[PDB]
């Protein structure tokens, strides 16, 4: 339960908790923007680099999350909250072609992205908001798959879904919307279900059934033109893929994998490959492998048999995942060639397609990045939310009291929390709602939980998705909708009650016009990489930094004499643009000399920078300790920085299975220091009781 470190004078003591039980969520879905990007060479490389490549992850609550494969570094961006009673089951993303415009510009194609839920509606989401852009529904059973039609008409893209009563529907996407347009097929049997969709061409789908058939429709008139019957006569065909020279690969609750000639729609092949039903399939780009995943845990891989064409042979499996293998999607481009699988154990898996087997693989994290803890050190305080709940324990001064479960209502999840230092003041925001607690330690109920008293707060009902209490306890700021900065100061009133509290309504906080060219807003994600991805107040709650997923960092300060007002920086301007998403934006807690700030960024690629914001530049401190000076154990891109703690002058960060320390009152060349001994790290907090160090360690293992 206790740990202590020491290294060269710092003491960190260390609480080590493991009873912060933040659920883990299967993985029902995965896909990519792109599947495949041309190949180019060293001499075009150049134009792939504004491409914008995501992987979305959707949950069995709901949660869709956006990754950036950044070229092998994967890092978590945005998670889009699910909420009670909903779930994804089937991801849908729509890239257009690229489009040059009439001076030579590139736009690169916009992507969409749908999802399916297990009910008859198909959703569209906002990626620049956060949150749901557009449901649409029909008369039509529940939908059980769905994908998009490919281009041969390209200003008037569909979606063909199959339903558990056996209809083909389509749905228009044309100008930006989404809507139900015709039902193509009925079924004669409506207990005959739509289980697995694939496009064989623009005009001919491949559907999956319940009752041992595969079937070929085509998409204008709805006519079946070809059945494919396997084997019993509920046999359920989870999984159907298209190669590139159009055969049909299969997976079916058997077990099997099928091969079906794409011109006689005949079976050629049938490999025993699982010994339970394949849920999902997965196939590279140039048509030379093959890959599956089952209920049986396993994942097997497949390419094409010597000799022999158009036949295949399984060439090795493995269990990776420690349940059920429900998705997989591949993409390749840029030099990375993959696939990814996702299943119930939550951790999304990512195979190198040129080398599998070979112990290459990685295992991505089943914790949010975001630590998605928190402490309030003078309470002693240690907070974790999940869903529509937040827990508050009490580390005693019987070391540990469960203080307060905090139900927030919404349709959707809890997308951010902040708590106080003193404990007293605790924020939650929604899609919907920024909601304001008062904790009083004197104020108890018959169940033993602190009573919690809301503080009126009014607003736009836009909620936020991240918020942010000052130090000071006199203002909250959160990012409403992702890109609007929002604050509001916390009026305090004292009298022989003790203190009451309420807020004011919220200012806009602007920031800085970016010049970003009308062919790279135009394309891909869009202002999707101006979601704020940190808020970052100064100790002496007198300066406000913002920074985004593109790499913007914003900052304002507070004007004294409600005789304040927050004023924009005046050298903001001059901050340079990172290179990377930031993963840590921090105030250091001590004074400079000269009367400016430390404020600390580390970013995806492991670079560490101080600027200076009131002189509005990089420090003399970052002027000297430049990226290749960096311990070289920090430059690994695969250990993703979560969080850091201040001791001092000394700065520690952690990520998921890592912990360093870095002195910056000094310069690299050992006097820095690191471990691997935590793992797997929701987050580090301090709490109050060289300046020694006391935490609160959280991990969070499922295996």
């Amino acid at each position: 339960t206790t740990e202590n470190l020491y290294f060269q004078g710092a003491h960190m003591d260390i609480h080590r908790c493991r009873f912060v039980r933040y659920p883990a969520s299967a993985i029902n879905a995965v896909a990519f923007t792109h599947s495949a990007l041309p190949v180019v060479s060293s001499s075009k490389k150049y134009l792939q680099k504004n491409i914008q490549v995501r992987l979305a992850i959707g949950r069995a609550n709901g949660d869709i999350e956006i990754w950036n494969p950044l070229n092998g570094g994967w890092y978590q961006e945005v998670i889009i909250p699910g909420g009670k009673d909903r779930s994804v089951d089937g991801l849908v993303w729509v890239t257009d072609p690229d489009e040059e415009m009439a001076d030579g510009k590139i736009i690169h194609g916009k992507s969409r992205l749908f999802s399916i839920g297990y009910t008859t509606t198909i959703t569209e989401w906002d990626l620049e908001k956060a949150r749901a852009k557009k449901h649409a529904s029909g008369q039509h059973g529940e939908i059980w798959c769905f994908g998009v039609q490919p281009l041969p008409a390209a200003q008037n893209r569909k979606l063909v879904a199959g339903t558990v009563d056996g209809n083909l529907v389509l749905y228009s996407i044309e100008d930006g919307d989404l809507k139900f347009q015709k039902t193509l097929t009925r079924t004669p049997s409506k207990k005959t279900k739509f289980v697995s969709i694939a496009f064989q061409s623009h005009n001919i789908v491949i559907v999956g059934c319940s009752n041992s058939t595969i079937c070929a429709y085509d998409v204008r008139t709805g006519t079946m033109l070809r059945q494919m019957t396997l084997g019993s006569k509920n046999i359920i065909v989870w999984a159907v893929k298209c190669l590139p020279n159009g055969d049909i690969v299969s997976g079916d609750s058997t077990g099997q994998v099928c091969i079906w000639d794409g011109k006689t729609y005949t079976q050629a092949q049938r490999i025993q490959s699982h010994t339970q039903d394949v849920l999902c399939l997965s196939v590279s780009a140039d048509g030379s492998k093959i890959i599956s995943g089952g209920m049986d845990r396993r994942t097997a891989v497949y390419e094409p048999m010597a000799g022999q064409s158009g036949r295949w042979s399984k060439v090795f499996h493995r269990r990776y995942h420690q349940h059920d293998v429900k998705a997989m999607a591949s993409f390749e481009g840029k030099g990375m060639s993959v696939v990814v699988s996702g299943g119930s154990d939550a951790s999304p898996i990512v195979l190198p397609l040129r080398a599998l087997g070979k112990e290459f693989h990685r295992t991505l994290p089943h914790l949010p990045q975001h630590p998605t803890v928190l402490s309030a050190p003078k309470a002693r305080y240690i907070l974790s939310w999940w869903e529509n709940e937040i827990r508050i324990w009490h580390l005693l001064n019987k070391n540990r009291k469960f203080l307060a479960q905090v139900l927030i209502k919404g349709a959707s999840h809890i997308t951010s929390a902040s708590i106080s230092e003193d404990g007293t003041l605790l924020a939650a925001s929604t899609p919907t709602d920024v909601k304001v607690f008062h904790l009083d330690p004197a104020a108890a109920q018959r169940n033993g939980q602190l009573y919690i008293k809301k503080v009126n707060m009014t607003g736009t009902g836009l909620g936020a998705t991240r918020v942010q209490i000052s130090p000071d306890k006199r203002w909250i700021c959160w990012a409403e909708e992702g890109s609007k900065v929002m604050i509001s100061r916390v009026h305090a009133t004292e009298s022989a009650d003790g203190i009451s509290y309420t807020v004011s309504v919220p200012h806009k906080l602007h920031r800085l016009r970016r010049q970003i060219p009308k062919h790279i807003l135009l394309g891909g994600l869009g202002s999707y990489d101006r979601n704020v991805s940190q808020i970052a107040f100064s100790a002496d709650s007198r300066m406000l930094s913002v920074a985004d997923l593109a790499g913007y960092i914003d900052t304002w300060v507070l004007r004294g004499p409600a005789g304040e007002r927050w004023a924009r920086n005046p050298k903001a301007a001059m901050i340079p643009k990172l290179s990377a998403a930031p993963v840590v934006l921090s105030f250091s807690p001590t004074p400079r000399d000269d009367g400016d700030y430390d404020l600390l960024v580390v970013t995806t690629l492991k670079q560490l920078l101080i600027f200076n914001p009131l002189r509005g530049m990089l420090s003399e401190w970052s002027r000297r300790n430049t990226y290749p000076k960096l311990p070289e154990p920090f430059r690994d891109t695969r250990d993703q920085v979560k969080g850091i703690v201040w001791q001092g002058q000394r700065a520690w960060f952690y990520g998921v299975a890592s912990l360093f320390m870095f002195d910056l009152s000094q310069d690299f060349s050992a006097k820095w220091w690191h471990t691997y001994q935590f793992r797997p790290i929701m987050g580090i907090v301090p709490i109050e009781g060289i300046p020694p160090l006391e935490v609160a360690l959280i991990e969070r293992p499922l295996s």
